[PDB]
């Protein structure tokens, strides 16, 4: 029944339209996490997007571990992110801020202080410095008065969202950050209440979105999670037992609407056999369900005739085609995304992929 171009509500989001701008992490904000002028143009010309969903933005200095990512717990963040929100609504657009806590996937050359998880556990591989990729440190295991902090941080953040303009908040639950090492047994090895069982396993996603329910209202909060696949170090053997119960307990909490990342056994930003729980959690949660990752037209267009989603956010697609909607409306191709500036500091690769009207 819905196609692309229907318009959707995300509680009280009026989306003109069913194509979300998945969040990309860019490094274009300052080495003080501060936004800048280059991000309001990148977010206005994406605005015919129903919905964008930002960059990852850190709630606490200790959570924000991405050279030249940006934050929003400080009032200078809160300024910077003014006019860039402002841009995008005088555009008639949509624009929701994902919250980010890192966790473990963080170097103290950039927080200044240890990572923070469930658990003392090393992320494996490399991670982002000022200074180049380092090798990943072991985190400390997040006590009573670090949970109370960190709920205090995610609360600040909320706040300081809407405080910007921004229409609400999508709490990043995903891809082997702060709250999926909680979700995830390869990464929670807690013998306390926030560690075994799955309900256990699921009460620290359940503080935060309380926390921030309470703060802003349960109709402009979101979240997204990365049920499927091992993302950066992180796997449950058995995601159902988990990511089904969370879905129900984020519908029973009143949470406007879910996106799942969800990788295929052949996917462009992660590979797995584990298979796809979206339709497990579509019945268990009933408001605007986001589907995401390797998504077409033609693909989004079929997952919404079919009834499995109410809508599909485009990550790579929106990096360089600022106008997808207005590509996918007219049939016209869409231009490749440049891997090599996808986290570098300029304008190159950002701000200077054309729309089929600005330039060849
Ligand atoms: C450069 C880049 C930055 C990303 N940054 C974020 C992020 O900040 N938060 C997030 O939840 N996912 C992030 N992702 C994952 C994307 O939102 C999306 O899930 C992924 O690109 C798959 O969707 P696609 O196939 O439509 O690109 C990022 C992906 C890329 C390629
Ligand atoms: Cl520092
Ligand atoms: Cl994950
Ligand atoms: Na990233």
């Amino acid at each position: 029944m819905p196609t692309l171009f229907d318009p959707i509500d995300f509680g009280p989001i009026h989306a003109k339209n069913r194509i979300v701008m998945s969040p990309l992490t860019r490094g274009r904000a300052d080495k003080e996490a501060v936004p800048t002028p280059i991000m309001a143009e990148y977010y206005a010309q994406r605005a015919s997007a129903g919905l964008i969903i930002t960059e990852a933005t850190g709630i606490s200095r200790e959570g924000l571990g991405w050279p030249f990512a940006p934050g929003i717990w400080s009032d200078a963040q809160v300024e910077a992110w003014k006019p860039i929100v402002a841009g995008v609504h005088a555009k008639g657009g949509k624009i929701v801020c994902q919250l980010w806590h890192m966790g473990r996937m963080v170097h103290s050359s950039v927080t200044g202080t240890q990572p923070v998880s469930s658990s003392a556990t090393t992320a494996p591989g490399e991670v982002h410095t000022y200074e180049g990729k380092k090798p990943f440190e072991q985190a400390r295991a997040i006590d009573a008065a670090d949970i109370s902090r960190i709920l205090n941080d995610y609360e600040n953040a909320a706040r300081n969202a809407i405080r910007a303009g921004f229409d609400g908040v999508q709490i990043h639950a995903a891809n082997g950050y702060l709250i999926d090492e909680f979700l995830r047994n390869g990464t929670n090895h807690r013998t306390d209440e926030y560690g075994g069982v799955p309900e256990n396993r699921i009460r620290f996603l359940k503080e935060v979105t309380e926390r921030v329910i309470a703060a802003i209202g349960a109709d402009r909060t979101g979240v997204r999670l990365s049920p499927n696949g091992d993302t950066q170090g992180c796997i449950d053997s058995a995601p159902e037992t988990v990511f089904v119960p969370a879905a129900k307990l984020l519908q029973d909490l009143g949470v406007a609407w879910l996106e799942l990342r969800e990788p295929g056994p052949n996917g462009t930003f992660g590979k797995t056999d584990q298979p796809k729980l979206s339709p497990q959690i579509r019945k268990v949660f009933l408001r605007p369900l986001v589907l995401n990752q390797d998504y077409t037209f033609e693909a989004a267009q079929t997952a919404l005739a079919e009834g499995k989603a109410d809508a599909i956010a485009f990550g790579r697609k929106f990096i360089s085609n600022p106008d997808l909607p207005e590509r996918f409306a007219r049939g016209i191709a869409l231009q490749p995304d440049d891997m090599k500036t996808w986290y570098s500091q300029g304008p190159e690769g950002y701000t200077d992929y054309p729309s089929a009207t600005s330039g060849p």
